[PDB]
């Protein structure tokens, strides 16, 4: 079908050989729940190795658009917003990708979850990468699963930042992150922390404490692998302008009220499968700032989020809140 407009209006304000070019990684996160994350008060320390990194802001009231996978991230890219989102027909409509695409930003979207549902169709194939298989993803064999990891998804993106040299780009690393219901198999050993931990499949039937304890040492590992993007970005700090931006997809139940998984109505799903954490770093010398930690915000705020940080405006979201402040000091 035909694609339906969004920005046709859009326009970048400075181009890449007029001021440093800008290499942004937004890391899709999945089934992490914001109460979980140590900076939003859990009592556990859950992100130890971003809690030593400078320049991570955490936001503290996110909600998520939706409760699953198939569902949320398409919106998560989307111009219509999660009131007027509707999943059947997100894939024909453009998206904040095509947008930037259209504007000369290089895309790249690297897959250890599923895929992008949708969100890349419109783009050429080869901007696409499936990190489930082990024929692209190298770390598959450090954990008695043969599970890919998600940090995986780092080797080789210097033949990405090579090929498109001195161009603004955009890298969506989508995570296998907290996929349950077998979180013990999310990690490898040395994120073993918290234990006892639960290896059976029935959730209901594991001890609760223990359930717990696998999905927190399965955050341990995304702490890991968020802190390792922000380190590959810092070696192209000197070339680019660097920023990362994460949020997760939804959150997860934990069996409250007998509740497991996610991926119920909006209308009735618990407040755990909707309220998800977002994490943003950027250089120092980039003069992107953050928004207060405790503004509310939702999925919405991803779209001009991304925009903003490649200098482009649209209309549509003229109003939007971001990510990230409109006003610069100098
Ligand atoms: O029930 C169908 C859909 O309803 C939405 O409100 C939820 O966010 C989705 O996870 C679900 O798939
Ligand atoms: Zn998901």
């Amino acid at each position: 079908k035909d694609t339906i407009y969004h920005a046709k209006d859009a326009v970048q304000a400075t181009k890449p050989d007029m001021r440093k070019p800008r290499l942004v990684v937004f890391v899709v996160g999945e089934t992490a729940r914001a109460d979980h994350v140590s900076f939003n008060g859990y009592e556990r320390d859950t992100f130890p190795q971003l809690a030593k990194i400078d320049g991570v802001t955490n936001f503290s009231n996110v909600t998520s658009c939706g409760t699953s996978t198939a569902y949320s991230v398409p919106c998560m890219f989307s111009y219509l917003g999660a009131d007027e989102y509707d999943v059947d027909t997100a894939k024909y409509q453009e998206n904040v990708l095509d947008t930037l695409d259209r504007l000369g930003v290089s895309i790249l979207w690297r897959d250890n979850n599923s895929d992008s549902k949708g969100v890349m169709d419109k783009l050429p194939k080869a901007q696409f990468a499936d990190y489930k298989s082990a024929t692209n993803n190298a770390i598959c064999n450090t954990n008695p699963y043969n599970e890919c990891r998600d940090v995986g998804m780092l080797v080789g993106l210097d033949d990405f930042v090579a090929a498109n040299n001195g161009k603004d780009m955009l890298i969506m690393l989508h995570q296998m992150g907290n996929h349950g219901p077998a979180y013990f198999k999310r990690y490898d050993e040395k994120f073993a922390k918290f234990t006892p931990v639960c290896e059976g499949n029935e959730l209901a039937k594991c001890e609760h404490q223990s359930l717990i304890n696998a999905y927190d040492n399965a955050l341990l590992a995304t702490d890991d692998f968020i802190a390792q993007s922000i380190q590959w970005l810092q070696t192209h700090s000197n070339a680019y302008d660097v920023s990362m931006l994460y949020v997760s997809d939804h959150g997860e139940s934990l069996g409250e009220n007998g509740v497991y998984l996610h991926g119920m109505p909006n209308a009735f799903a618990p407040k755990e499968q909707r309220s998800v954490p977002a994490f943003f770093w950027t250089d120092k010398q980039t003069g992107i700032t953050p928004m207060a930690t405790d503004t509310v915000l939702t999925h919405d705020a991803i779209t001009p989020t991304l925009l903003k940080l490649f200098d482009v405006t649209a209309d549509k979201v003229k109003d939007r809140t971001a990510f990230i402040r409109l006003e610069h000091h100098h």
